[PDB]
């Protein structure tokens, strides 16, 4: 699809068999989602935002569907204001910015 | 142009007669630039997200040039860790997400 930016680019994602809403964010290096249970071991990670840095849990090789497109990669879990799909997964689904 | 997301989508912008590097961020509602002087009236605003909130100065009707494309809109100025071109100005240059 072609998504304009007059409104927030919110799409449906599927992770752990559950549908959630997430923001497609070209300004985020990584994908970060609100608290939920993910399988496997996690590693520590710090991510920096507008207001400073936060600690998150890093899960690797997580299956996630984004607007119907399959991705498998790193998902961070932490106290984010909204679920965010960052460049690590936007590249997997072949997303580009065009003007 | 078509910009891939293998690395941060950093572009050169021209604002207040200064050349600056800024991130094209579909996850940002507003455009926020590091401390600089801008002409006209301003009002305080709080913007937030990962890490919490920061106080910024809101300047309206500011002209920006992004990749040769002129756009006018509100520009927030404050202690952001990176200059961000948010949706309020990405729409004006006809920027879309495509996959
Ligand atoms: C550097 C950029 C890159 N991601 C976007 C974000 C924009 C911040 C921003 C601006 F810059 C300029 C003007 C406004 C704002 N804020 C919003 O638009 C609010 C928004 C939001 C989005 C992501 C957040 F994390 C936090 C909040 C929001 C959407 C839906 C909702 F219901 C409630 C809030 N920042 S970040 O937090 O630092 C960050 C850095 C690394 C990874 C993730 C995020
Ligand atoms: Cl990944
Ligand atoms: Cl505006
Ligand atoms: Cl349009």
């Amino acid at each position: 699809p072609q998504i304009t930016l007059w409104k927030r680019p919110l799409v449906t994602i599927k992770i752990g068999g559950q549908l959630k809403e997430a923001l497609l964010d070209t300004g985020a290096d990584d994908t970060v989602i609100e608290e939920m249970s993910l399988p496997g071991r996690w590693k520590p990670k710090m991510i920096g935002g507008i207001g400073g840095f936060i600690k998150v849990r890093q899960y690797d090789q997580i299956i996630i569907e984004i607007c119907g497109h399959k991705a498998i990669g790193t998902v961070l879990v932490g106290p984010t204001p909204v679920n965010i799909i960052g460049r690590n997964l936007l590249t997997q689904i072949g997303c580009t910015l065009n003007f």
